[PDB]
């Protein structure tokens, strides 16, 4: 995929945002911005130009599921890829996220190999 693709990494733990940013850097993606919850993410998305969102689930103010539903419902960004990356591992969470339009799902903790794979699967599926 295009190495200039612009990512938004959303997670309320700065520890986790840094981890994702660094793995993406390792894979060749340097165009990365950050948000600390769903409200903040929606503010940043309106700056335009974003091509991919990686989102946590548990966050204050607006959680990852609500963020996902908001993205899918808005004509400006309804086809934006959204990869969930979260501690929530239960079947019910995986099902709810998929039903709400998630592009993929990763359970923390995860390796760079898992991320590259999860990312690639989405790139192929969407023709990116
Ligand atoms: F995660 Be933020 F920096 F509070
Ligand atoms: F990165 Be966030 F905006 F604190
Ligand atoms: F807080 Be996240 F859902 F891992
Ligand atoms: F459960 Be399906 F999406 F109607
Ligand atoms: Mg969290």
């Amino acid at each position: 995929a295009d190495k200039e693709l612009k990512f938004l990494v959303v997670d309320d733990f700065s520890t986790m945002r840094r981890i994702v940013r660094n793995l993406l850097k390792e894979l060749g993606f340097n165009n990365v911005e950050e948000a600390e919850d769903g409200v903040d993410a929606l503010n940043k998305l309106q700056a335009g130009g974003y091509g991919f969102v990686i989102s946590d689930w548990n966050m204050p103010n607006m959680d990852g599921l609500e963020l996902l539903k908001t993205i899918r419902a808005d004509g400006a960004m309804s086809a934006l890829p959204v990869l969930m990356v979260t501690v929530e591992a239960k079947k019910e969470n995986i099902i709810a996220a998929a039903q709400a339009g998630a592009s993929g799902y990763v359970v923390k903790p995860f390796t760079a190999a898992t991320l590259e794979e999860k990312l690639n699967k989405i790139f192929e599926k969407l023709g990116m």
